[PDB]
This record gives C-alpha cells, sequence and structure tokens, in this order.
C-alpha cells in the first residue's frame, strides 16, 4: 500500500519530496512509539562487502529494534566471496538485503539479481548512501522544526564530498533553502550541483571561511575550515553542527560540549531513519 | 523422539532412507509450514573455522527461521589439541554445534569432545558435506516428484568432485535410476562408483556431449563443457539444471533465463534441508 | 536492592564482597531457573576490539540466554575503525549496554566517560582487568567448595603476568581467612603489591617449589598458562610451563579438591587429568554463562 513498499533504495535521487517526507514521518513515528515486533518473522542480510562499522551496527540495531533476525558479513576480506550470483543466492534466503559494496553501481546491479527482494544501499563505493542522507535530513528537521527556509552551510571537501552532494540535492527538493559553500578553491562544490541549484532558483554563495557565515546559519555541515568552540561566539541559538563522521582535526573536541554539537545525536538518528526505511519497505500497512 | 534426535550429523552415509526420507519430508514441511518458534530456547554455534559464506549464511538463516539464537565466527581451530579444547568449552555453552573445518577429520574429532551436544558438519575439508547432498536430493525430489526411476546426467569433473560421488551414491540407494556421465577422460567418474552401480544393476553410460542425452535427462547436474541455452532445445519439459555452486564458465548466463535453470532455486532449498536437520536433531517430534 | 543497576563494571576492585555475593547468588538463581526473556527488547553491543573467541561466545550466549539482541564486532581488523571516544560516543546512542574487550589498559574506563547512560562491561582491558572471569572463578569455587571463606587455594604457573590470579586473589581476600600457596617460576612470581596487600589484611600466603608439596592441603588448584606474548626477552626461558599437573599427582588430593584453569591451557595440565573427578576447568568455563548472565541481568534490570 505504502509508496515505498517492496522498493529498492539505491539512490537518494529516486526519492521524491513526498517520499522523503514519508520516511521522515515514519522515523519520527517510530522514535515516538517503538514497534519491537514490527518485522518479527523477517530475516535480513547485512552484507558489508567493504567494512563500515558504524553504518553496519546502526543498520543491524534498527533491524533488531523491529524484531527482525540478521545474517551477513562485515567485510569481504576474510570471506569466501560473481556479485550477480552472490546476490541471486542470498536473495533465496532473506527478506531484504542491506549491502555496502566497494564498487559504485554495485547496489544498482544487485537489484537486477535479487528477484523481488528489496536491496537497500548502505554505501556504494563512494557514490550513493541513501540512509546517511535520510538521517541527515531527519536530524535537520528535528532540530530545526522544518526542512524549508533554512540557511545551510557545507564545509570541507565539497568537490569530492558526496554525502554533501546528496544532501544538497535532497534539501533542494524543499523550498526556500539558502546555501553557503565553504571550501578551498581546489575542492569546491561541483558545477553540476551549482547548476542544479540554479535550475531550482535556489540561492547559493561561496566563502573562504566559516567566520564569514557563522552568524547566519541554522545548520553547519562539516567534512574533512576547522571548527573550534570559540568560532561559535556569534552562532544562532538554534544552530546545529553536523558531521556524517568520522571526524579528525576538523571539529575541535571543545566543540562537543557546546549546545551546537549534534553530530552524535545525528548519528543516533540513523536508527530511526533505518528503521523507517526497513518498515516501509517490508510492511504493506502504515505505521499507525 | 525422531531417529535423528540428539544425533551427530557428520556424513550423509550415516543416513538411511528412513532418515533421508524423514529429512526430506521434514524439509518439505518446513518449506510450506514454517515453525518460527520451534527452537526458541536454543542457542546454536555457527563455527566456520574456514570461510564458507554461502553455507554459513544459509545455515544461520535456517537457525533464525526456527527461532534459535546464533553465536559463532565466520572465519578463523588450527591444532587438534586446541581444537578439542575449543569444542569442549563451546559445548558447555550451546545446544548444538554447526561446524565447517578445512582439515579433514576435524568434524569427527569434535564429536569426541562435545559431550551431549550434537555436531553438524557444514563442510569437513573438501570432503564430507552432508547438507549439500541433502539439498541436492531435496531439489531433485521436489522438482521431479520422486527419487527413483530418473535419468540423471552428471557433467564436469567427476573425478575430483566429491559432491557428485555422494549424490550418485545417494541416488543409487533408489530404484530404476539411469546415469549419464559427461566428463573429460582425465576427470572421469571413479571406477569404484561404477562398480557400486554395477553391484545394483544400475545402467550408466559415458558421453562426449550434453547434447546426445539431452532428450532423455530429467536432471542435469553440472560441476566445475559449457552449458548453453541452445543445448537445451530438446530438453524434457520437466528437466532441471542443477549446480552445487559456485559456477564459473560451465553454465552460460543465457541458461539462467530458461525454465530449466534451477541452481539458484537449489541453493534456496539449502534453507529447508538445513532447517530439517536442525529441527530433527534438536526437537523430539515435529508432527507433520 | 540491586546496587549494581546501571553500573559500569570495569574492575573487580570496584566490587565489594556484597557485590560479589549478589552476583554469585543471581547466577545460582538463573542457573536454577533461567529467565529467557528477562532482557527481551534490549540490544547489546559485543565490541571485541581485541578478538577473544571463547570469551566472546560466552558473553553473547549469555545475552541470548536472557533474550537480548546482539550487535558487534569480533575484532578491529575486520572493522572500519576514528577515536575510541567517538566510537563509544556513537554506539552508546544505539545500544542498551556495551560489552567491550580492548587491547589497551584503561580503555573500558575511558569508554565510561563517553557512553552517556549506557553501562560499559569490561571483557578484558589490555593486560589489566577482566571482571567476569573473576566472577565465574568465584562462582565455581563457591559451588564446588560450598563457600568462599577459610579455603586453601593454590595458584600455579605464570603469576607475574597472570592478571586473573591477581584478580582472583584480591576478590578472595575480601572473604575471611583464605590461605594461599604460590607456585611460580622464580621469574614469573606473584607481584609484591599483591603480597603486601595480603600482609596488610593479615592473610597468610606461601611460596612453593612444586604442586606435590601442597597437594594434600588444597581445596582449589588454580592453574595458569604462561603469558607468552607478554614475556620479556630476559624471560624467554620461562616459556615452557614449569609446572605440569598430571593425573598421578592427584593420588593424595583432598576429595573436594577442584582443578581450575581460566583457559586456554597449554602444557600445564596434561590430558590425563581431564577424566578425573578433580578436573573442573570445563565446568568452570560453563559457569561463565551463569555469571555473565547474572552480571547483565543486574546491570540491566532494576529488580533482582
Ligand atoms: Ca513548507
Ligand atoms: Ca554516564
Amino acid at each position: 500500500a505504502n509508496p515505498l513498499y517492496q522498493k529498492h533504495i539505491i539512490s537518494i535521487n529516486d526519492l521524491s519530496r513526498d517520499d522523503l517526507n514519508l520516511v521522515l514521518a515514519t522515523a519520527a513515528k517510530l522514535k515516538a512509539n517503538p514497534q519491537p515486533e514490527l518485522l518479527k518473522h523477517k530475516v535480513i542480510a547485512s552484507c558489508f562487502f567493504e567494512a563500515s562499522t558504524r553504518t553496519r551496527l546502526s543498520f543491524e540495531t534498527s533491524m533488531h529494534r523491529l524484531g527482525a533476525s540478521v545474517v551477513g558479513f562485515s567485510d569481504s576480506a576474510n570471506t569466501s566471496l560473481t556479485l550477480a550470483d552472490t546476490i541471486s543466492v542470498i536473495s533465496t534466503y532473506v527478506d531484504a538485503i542491506v549491502m555496502r559494496h566497494p564498487q559504485e553501481g554495485a547496489a544498482r546491479l544487485a537489484t537486477e539479481f535479487s528477484g523481488n527482494v528489496p536491496v537497500l544501499n548502505a554505501g556504494d563505493g563512494s557514490n550513493q548512501h541513501p540512509t546517511q542522507t535520510l538521517l541527515d535530513l531527519f536530524t535537520i528537521q528535528e532540530t530545526q522544526g522544518r526542512l524549508d527556509n533554512l540557511h545551510v552551510a557545507m564545509v570541507g571537501d565539497l568537490k569530492y564530498g558526496r554525502t554533501v552532494h546528496s544532501l544538497t540535492q535532497a534539501l533542494a527538493k524543499f523550498d526556500g533553502n539558502r546555501f553557503y559553500f565553504i571550501a578551498p578553491d581546489a575542492l569546491a562544490m561541483p558545477q553540476y550541483i551549482l547548476d542544479m541549484l540554479d535550475e531550482k532558483g535556489i540561492a547559493w554563495s561561496l566563502h573562504s571561511s566559516i567566520e564569514e557565515v557563522m552568524a547566519e546559519v541554522d545548520i553547519l555541515y562539516m567534512t574533512r575550515f576547522v571548527l573550534r568552540a570559540s568560532d561559535l561566539h556569534n552562532a544562532k541559538a538554534n544552530m546545529k553542527v553536523l558531521h556524517p563522521l568520522p571526524r579528525v582535526d576538523e571539529i575541535a573536541t571543545d566543540v562537543d560540549k557546546t549546545p551546537h554539537a549534534w553530530y552524535f545525536q545525528q548519528a543516533g538518528n540513523g536508527i530511526f531513519a533505518r528503521q523507517a526505511l526497513l518498515a516501509l519497505v517490508l510492511n504493506r500497512d502504515l505505521v499507525l
């Protein structure tokens, strides 16, 4: 019944504003009221071809919080592993496949072999990572009370930073958002993103420092240009500092103590996002 | 209690028809009518000393489909001395041990130290592999409606291929079967096998191509002679192509599309053959 | 009372006699009547940053025995792991409890600083603390000896690097009038600090050259493996077990005597002992399930 029922979740680009809204709403609903037996008789494959601990643990916890069983591998390194044949087989054992693969396009390729077994992409090479964007959006909505009319600053390697690409694209599905791109000249936000914004009549601008935008942003999204506690003197009371993680020198730990730090809470939201995705995909009926 | 109750399952040869048939009927029961809570209070150890991804995923899923909890390792029992001790310890924890060990003899040894805890061999070296044979037989039974009076063709490396040996051996336990061996001269089916067929009056014959017998075959069991869709033009409506997997080049993808292609379905049957053993070993009587 | 509710379990030093008792009593309870759903609906993280198969399987079985769900890693090499601090900061937002084993000493402690309201249970911290081992050892002694006071306990083997005996000894000393016998290589002797601790408490101890010399007097024979991987190069000679227990040594053993070994064992315990009534190292390992269950239950369940 639900629009996401039995669908593959490969790219954030396949999710419409409505779809995003749907997942986000579900997520909050589940966060409000758990459904420990929602996926009681399901077995889900957690196929981590390339290890990604946080994501895997997040995803598996979500499974368990819905009542599902889990089988899988956390890395291929030590396994006995065509990807195609691998998928055709696993597809005969499980109700859904969550897969993270080292090669971009893998997830998409898997959908051609899973039969009608949904494939949820948990990281495709660098490329696409739908649940990361979802939990990012969820966090913004939650903290911000909305996904429209926000001032959003993205700091770091914007050239290669794909979570930033995906999140920009997703936020751009909403209305009245204003972007600030803070990157070194050599690692700038790609034209293609800029063009897309222009296509939607979305305002964006470039900056050489966070200082420049601090006072105006609601969301400060960091990527590996360094953020220290003192940098927030003039932050907005509602401003939140996000980071898909992990971090490094990029965000000083003295930031962790500030009310702006929200990267761990952000991470904690992957549970609700993942749970929402799983529930909609595997369940016909809605999350009353 | 069923005849397999609390029994070790090391080699299919330990099994008798009353057993295979039991296992087979049970696997069919579960296939139709799942018992999600059959092994609810059991904890099973999944001990893959050497990675066997498909088998382990298959087995754990089986465990879950029955409601058992799972503990274990995917890859690693190098020495008989420490191995015995490992088994000794583990067996104070779980209800059953599912093990795959690369050193032939290892599974039998474990039984010496497991106390009252049943040991199920998931792959002993590159030799004993009871569950593989059971899943093959079940697949044949399931698709052919019987195990007797069948025309079976075995193709590939019939020399160093233990699965074929066992399958042939098992199949020989039934009546009216006729075999076709298609192997390169250097990889021919072993004389001893031939002799046992002889002992029972079972008719067999060697062929240079699949094409020559295609019209007679009920079961086409492939190992590794490239099988292609074109080869099947004259196949019997009921004919199924089987392959224990993995496959490399021996079966062309175009076959995959054909109705005869059953290696994926065969792999899926692994879930039911394995559930059936787990169930028979750990549950007194699963009323059918 | 459950003074253990939501408490971090980092060290045995942190646990009082009442605490120990509470833990052992619960274990006995659980053993008698398991509570297969006591922890249904909890998700526990099994983080073996340092692989430890037997200990890991024990802990996890315990979890399942209570109906909890488990997530985790068997070793850090098969992971993508970023600070431990950030790691715990993240995981603690998903799970109800974190069971951790780590190569560095004080790692578990540090985890407590970042876990928020999530209890951290130490399954091995460098060459430091290993609380549940000590718990299962105590439970084993108490079950077979019917008590934890006024016992004659021998500890044999690598006493220099044997943290489990250092720990077991501290715990035992929390009980009344235990008597210890230390049988170790000249070079892998029990540390001064433990000795000074015993003196302090007026607890008697003595050094021995053999197991035979104490066989007749002991209730518990606690065997250890040489900590090969911790041995200094001026200690390389001490690699081979200096003391081997063989079945023939049991001839004058007290009837109630039990041979324990935290495992795994190298040469120190010959196989012929395994079939004697004195061999109790496998039973001991089995009791790891009850003790681990007990600790989880207390930490995660308000009421006993
Ligand atoms: Ca709006
Ligand atoms: Ca705290």
